[PDB]
């Protein structure tokens, strides 16, 4: 029931950063978007595809 999500979060400045979140695939994955909903106010709103099955969230910021 506990698994990890990898969230490799890209900029549009080009910068990355990844974050691991460890739960049930529900929270785990919830709280990944909450974490790069915290960063829309400085970095605008972001979209998503996911690799590894849906384990792996890659998520790019607009402008």
């Amino acid at each position: 029931e506990e698994v990890t999500i990898k969230a490799n979060l890209i900029f549009a400045n080009g910068s990355t950063q990844t974050a691991e979140f460890k739960g049930t695939f529900e929270k785990a994955t919830s709280e990944a978007y909450a974490y790069a909903d915290t960063l829309k106010k400085d970095n605008g709103e972001w979209t998503a595809d996911v690799a590894d099955k849906g384990y792996t969230l890659n998520i790019k910021f607009a402008g």
